[PDB]
């Protein structure tokens, strides 16, 4: 049965794909430890959650995304299941719409996560992309997007990155995001909103706000978002995927499906991850403790930022790379080719994705002279 | 998109499907945590797993499913990927074989596990059903399951329940094992073991005879395995996916494409619950007691279908009930008809599923004298 199968395809860490701090270490946040010590002492019982996960879970994950008080939320229009992270939610997506719906199509960006195509394509949907990214400028390129996505028919999805855009750091503006969600009314598109760096970019109501736009004027929509990074419980694969609908009975209705897809996947979700989140989300103190954790990732991000940029310029790169402050999140197209990042790591032992993209959350104040002497030397 | 999508379809529980203790709790194993407290003191990251998962825990089951010192082990022809519980093993092997493999069909016994439909088909793959069930003598009907079985064809896949049986408790003898593993190679079945049970039956290694029958006929095998009810660990979605082949070059070669398949459904599994795992099946101290617990669970077990005998003939049931004693794990089917089961229900309050089967490990020596009462009242 195996014998013809075809294999699959595949000093300084820029490549890394999670938060370092200071010291260069991915330490388990504070609150997290005191949540699980929490649940050690109070668990008793490993009984399945329901197939949609623990329900103060779902009930704090649509606070964060819509804002208290959101309709969406009074009018009970959301309706959230607890997943293996991020991925999970994208791929509880994808079978639910290849399933349930007419969508043949996934929308995504030019660049994106590697990963969307595999997942979508996973479930039997095509990937189609839309222009993004203006490399002259280092910003984006709305007009191409536009027109890209004028191709895209009624009923085809558009795979929106809800903030901190990955690879490339470039977010829509508020009234970009504005002008989109108009767009998509018009065109019939429906959105899917990935959003696994809630915090990131400017705080956890700012990032929210293009997805809330979006919201404000859809009647359906799905979201797909990861605790991963802005709780660091990567490993502990915590995400959610929430369908809204225009109204509870359907969104009820196709809510079942949804949970039908989860059973025949994975039957019900992991639930030490998600337990710690809904801890620390649904107590004053613990969510007080993780906010200021979220802000000290976002802030060393942006001293980062800061700090390469400048670092550059004193060590002679005689090049414009200020466009690296406005970006969010923790990557940046670097503007260096692929042999220039082969150059890096064979010659320096800097290790960046081919595409140019760097994590500047891999960047400290102690390697980032070294680093940045590196780049200058392959300018 | 959504508003025309169809809904999904749908005192004493022995409905449940969890281990309850005498008391009629399922509380967290002590071996777990003890485990959980030393992985609190001790991790200092939650840095993603490998798509795989956590290599020992990789290790140990190798070893529980094959024995210690399995030419499948030091010929490295097996492969485990840490998947998120038995259903994610299942899901994951068959995403494999739809997108890898010539595979179309799988068989499975009537009756099984209702979930494994779904699975199967929500990756492309007919499910085909085997006779198993002989109900005059409450027995395995082993001449019509090879009877039904001649229908399938080289290359289709043969689901067999490890141990165990889910619903029925009727497991094949070791000559049966045998028989049908002779059979297996001779008509090129993929066999896909599902060991949800290990340790329930008779012991851990006794559990494992019928798969390592077949593993040493068979070039090539799958194993989707659950440390669910054995590690009392239901809600942190432990499990295994093994693929085995005829040598290393092609396992990890076919492994590969696993991977792959992991990677666009949850992208890595949950650290949480499998690190318990091998937390306590490395060590030589938290093994010990584990092994325990299972084997008290295992005991009471056999205790309840003991006292059930017992007490249905001293309330009066006048009715041959001695298939119970030698079943196997959490259930089996007690004989009554949907009806008797929905009076069961309606007047008594006593809970079973409509084919009549009951988890043992729901009765106490508390709710013994009740249960039996209501039964024999429905005869
Ligand atoms: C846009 C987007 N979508 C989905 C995901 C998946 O998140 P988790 O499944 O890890 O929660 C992620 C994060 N997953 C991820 C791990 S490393 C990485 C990278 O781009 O290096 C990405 C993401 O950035
Ligand atoms: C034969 C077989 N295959 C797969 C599974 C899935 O196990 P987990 O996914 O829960 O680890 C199980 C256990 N899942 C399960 C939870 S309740 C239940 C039942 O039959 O009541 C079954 C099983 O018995």
């Amino acid at each position: 049965m195996f014998e013809n199968i075809t294999a699959a395809p595949a000093k300084i860490n820029l490549g890394i794909g999670v938060y370092k701090d200071e010291t260069g270490k991915t330490p388990v946040l504070t609150s997290v430890k005191k949540a699980e010590q929490y649940l050690l002492e109070n668990e008793t019982t490993k009984n399945y959650l329901g197939i949609d996960g623990i329900p103060e879970f779902g009930r704090c994950t649509q606070e964060l995304l819509f804002g208290k008080g959101s309709a969406l939320i009074n009018d009970k229009r959301a309706r959230t299941a607890q997943t293996p992270g991020g991925t999970g939610a994208l791929r509880v997506a994808a079978d639910f719409l290849a399933k349930n719906t007419s969508v043949k199509r996934v929308w995504v960006s030019n660049p994106s996560w590697p990963n969307h195509k595999s997942v979508f394509n996973s479930a039997g949907l095509e990937v189609r992309e839309y222009a993004y990214y203006d490399a002259e400028n280092h910003t984006l390129d709305f007009d191409a997007l536009i027109n890209s996505l004028n191709e895209a028919q009624a009923g085809d999805v558009v795979l929106f990155h809800g903030c901190c855009h990955n690879p490339t750091g470039i977010d829509p503006t508020l009234e970009q995001w504005q002008t989109l969600a108009q767009l998509s009314v018009e065109k019939g598109w429906l959105p899917l909103f990935d959003f696994a760096y809630q915090g990131f970019a400017r705080g956890l109501e700012e990032d929210a706000e293009g997805l809330r736009a979006f919201a404000a004027m859809h009647k359906e929509l799905i979201v797909a978002s990861s605790y991963s990074k802005n709780f660091g419980l990567y490993n502990e694969r915590v995400g959610a995927c929430t369908l809204v609908a225009a109204d509870s009975e359907t969104v009820d209705r196709a809510f079942s499906q949804m949970k039908a897809a989860i059973r025949a996947n994975y039957s019900n979700p992991p639930a030490h991850g998600a337990s710690v989140v809904a801890t620390i989300l649904s107590n004053d103190a613990l969510r007080a403790i993780w906010e200021q954790e979220l802000t000290d990732m976002r802030q060393r991000i942006q001293r980062m930022r800061q700090l390469f940029v400048n670092t550059l310029q004193e060590k002679g790169a005689n090049r414009d790379f200020s466009f690296i402050i406005k970006q969010n999140g923790m990557f940046s197209f670097s503007g260096l080719t692929k042999e220039q990042v082969l150059r890096l790591r064979e010659e320096f032992g800097v290790y960046a994705v081919a595409s140019g993209r760097v994590n500047v959350a891999g960047m400290t104040p102690d390697n980032m002279a070294p680093l940045c002497e590196a780049i200058v030397a392959v300018l």
